[PDB]
């Protein structure tokens, strides 16, 4: 009755196949990764209009 | 004559090209996720009938 | 001004949008992965003939 199981359980049955943990490993790896870039980006462009000018580029080089 | 050559060169001829180095990596890293995969979900699936239900997944989960 | 802005900036236009950092972290780490690989082959292939023969196989391993 969690989320969690209903979440990897994707055809519903009630059991969670091989498959269905696989394409879930896959798929938590794949946010993981697109969260920690996301939220670098979003570190970078400073102002927030989604898109890194020259500047904002500037600042985030250096001794970084 | 080892068994191990002969696999990373695919064509046969006596030479491991880069391409061959280059597949034999690839899968031979595929393989070690499949098996690490497998052996958790085989560890989760107590009782081995090939899929894991709401219990299984229970015990698994916690302070783990 | 520098080549590095121009070069994740792939269409040109003075920003650098979320899809062309993404494009380039993603192709940057290709590149890292081939050098590597690379040069553990150039380093097995002992006289440079671009392949390897079961002999500069040979050395490469055992207590490698
Ligand atoms: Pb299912
Ligand atoms: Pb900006
Ligand atoms: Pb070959
Ligand atoms: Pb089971
Ligand atoms: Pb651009
Ligand atoms: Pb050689």
């Amino acid at each position: 009755a969690e989320a969690l199981f209903k979440e990897i359980d994707v055809n519903g049955d009630g059991a969670v196949s091989y498959e269905e943990v696989k394409a879930f490993v896959s798929k938590k790896r794949a946010i993981k990764n697109e969260q920690l870039l996301q939220l670098i980006f979003k570190s970078i462009d400073a102002d927030g209009n989604g898109e890194i000018d020259q500047n904002e580029f500037a600042k985030f080089y250096g001794s970084i």
